[PDB]
């Protein structure tokens, strides 16, 4: 049973209550724990189950999770959330298949994976919304990441409206820096692709600030008039402790609830970084810290001045070194397509430095255009989309159609470089690409 919380939706630039037709305001957490790299809180209800009680005393309606094992069963912990009237905004990514912000790719891969957490958590009304991405482009030197993370939004999209899924929303969140943040906000809103919602890292007040001087109204006539709904991804600088969190009173307050969605502390749990609102013991029990009460009571204290339901932008220009991030976006990456390499290729190799090693031996003898991306001057090749080892694969197979010796014996000397037999059998369409490429 979902019924405290029926599935938000977007209207304008504003979340609402589907049943209710309320203004939903996001009063938020970070939820992460720090088999798998990643931990899925979510996926383990002796974890869960003892953190809600906290979490329902905080006064939140909503957790922000990074990662999830979409392997695993979530629909104890979602049940749980949902019966304390709480959301999830989630991360499809995760830390080691997370768009690379120096050497970006929009590919078979990554996309799988996006698949995967969205089959995994779309079942769940009390999903509030995904993220296709988080803080990719960080500052003016990997502006060019951008593009891969629009392709993603657009796919993550068009993935959710072709299933049989509600169409929950996909966004992005940012970080704050000062010389990228208005051209990364417009880009997100700009062409024919756009982020549904949008979240920034807020960490502008810190200790005992004030509306106009922690910088948080400029931050609000900036984002007045913003087609979609935004939000802080983060808050709750800890410079000075314990945390007041009294930029709770200014986001939920008159000047700001007009123009923000609310936003989510950050965070949860206390780790290396010093940032939590709770310690977890050696015995795995909950030890409050001295912040918790200062954001439970400034969240009690928070009544946001709401409306209700019944109530394209030009991108940013190329500029060297300041906004490099090209209008054109790579094509969604094609699963069949790049499974046919598979099928087809003399020479494959099993996924492995070795990377930049082998490409830059490989593409020394034959010619990489068809694998690279470039999202600065929107130029993406054929196989860009396709996983690394199968792009790597491909340009190993055209050095060995080149040497021509064709006696099986694959022009790179390592122990995951194999002869595909199934190559030798009598996809159509990618074996003429393919055949045409040699
Ligand atoms: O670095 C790891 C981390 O980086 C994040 O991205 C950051 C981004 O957060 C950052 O945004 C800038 C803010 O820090 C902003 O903050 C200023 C604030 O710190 C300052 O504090 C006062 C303090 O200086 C004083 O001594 O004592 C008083 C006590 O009351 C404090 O209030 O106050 C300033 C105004 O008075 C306030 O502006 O400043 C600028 C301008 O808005 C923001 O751009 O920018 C970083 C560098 O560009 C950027 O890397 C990521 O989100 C996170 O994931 C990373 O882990
Ligand atoms: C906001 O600021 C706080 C404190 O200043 C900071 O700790 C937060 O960092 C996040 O903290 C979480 C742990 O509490 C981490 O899970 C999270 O990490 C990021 O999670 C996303 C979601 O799964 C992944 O996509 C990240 O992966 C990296 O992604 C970048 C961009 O795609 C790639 O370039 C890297 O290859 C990849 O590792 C991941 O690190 C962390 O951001 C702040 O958000």
């Amino acid at each position: 049973s979902f019924e405290k919380t029926p599935a938000i939706k977007i209207v304008g630039n504003k979340f609402f209550d589907s049943e209710s037709g309320e203004q939903f305001f996001i009063k938020g957490i970070a939820y992460q724990l720090q088999e798998t790299s990643y931990i899925d809180a979510l996926a383990d209800p002796k974890i869960c189950l003892r953190d809600i009680p906290f979490l329902k005393m905080l006064g939140v309606n909503t957790l922000r999770v990074y990662a999830i094992d979409p392997t695993k069963s979530h629909d104890i912990c979602m049940e749980a959330l949902s019966a304390e009237g709480m959301y999830v905004l989630l991360d499809l990514s995760e830390p080691d298949i997370s768009i690379n912000r120096e050497n970006p790719s929009w590919d078979v891969h990554i996309f799988e994976r996006y698949k995967s957490v969205i089959d995994a958590m779309s079942s769940f009304p009390n999903l509030l919304g995904y993220f296709a991405g988080n803080q990719v482009t960080n500052d003016h030197t990997n502006t060019f990441a951008s593009p891969f993370v629009k392709a993603a939004i657009r796919d993550a999209k068009e993935y959710i409206s072709h299933s049989n899924h509600r169409k929950i929303p996909v966004g992005y969140s940012t970080n704050d820096d000062a010389m990228t943040r208005d051209n990364l906000a417009r880009y997100f809103v700009c062409g024919d692709v756009k982020a549904d919602f949008y979240g920034i890292n807020m960490y502008e007040w810190c200790g005992y600030s004030t509306y106009g001087t922690s910088g948080y109204r400029e931050r609000t006539k900036e984002f007045e008039g913003y087609p979609i709904p935004v939000f802080f991804s983060e808050f709750g600088c800890n410079l000075v402790r314990p945390r007041p969190f009294t930029e709770v009173s200014a986001l939920y307050g008159n000047k700001m609830s007009s123009v923000w969605s609310g936003g989510l502390a950050y965070m949860y749990f206390e780790e290396e970084n010093e940032y939590g609102v709770v310690k977890i013991n050696d015995n795995d029990g909950v030890d409050i810290l001295p912040d918790f009460k200062n954001l439970k009571k400034e969240f009690a204290k928070a009544d946001p001045k709401g409306i209700t339901e019944e109530e394209s932008v030009e991108c940013p220009h190329i500029a060297v070194g300041v906004w490099e991030a090209n209008e054109k976006l790579p094509e969604t990456p094609d699963r069949s397509k790049c499974a046919c390499l598979d099928e087809i290729l003399p020479c494959e190799i099993v996924p492995f430095g070795k990377y930049e090693e082998y490409f830059s031996y490989l593409c020394s003898k034959v010619d990489c255009s068809d694998i690279l991306a470039n999202g600065k001057t929107g130029e993406y090749g054929e196989f860009s989309d396709c996983s690394v080892e199968q792009k790597l694969s491909l340009q190993l197979s055209k050095l060995y159609c080149k040497i021509g010796a064709n006696d099986r014996h694959c022009p790179l000397n390592d122990k995951n470089v194999y002869f595909n037999l199934e190559s030798l059998q009598p996809c159509k369409n990618v074996f003429d690409s393919i055949r045409d490429i040699t």
